[PDB]
């Protein structure tokens, strides 16, 4: 899931 570029 969300850790740097996987968030947006």
């Amino acid at each position: 899931x969300c850790f740097x570029k996987t968030c947006x």
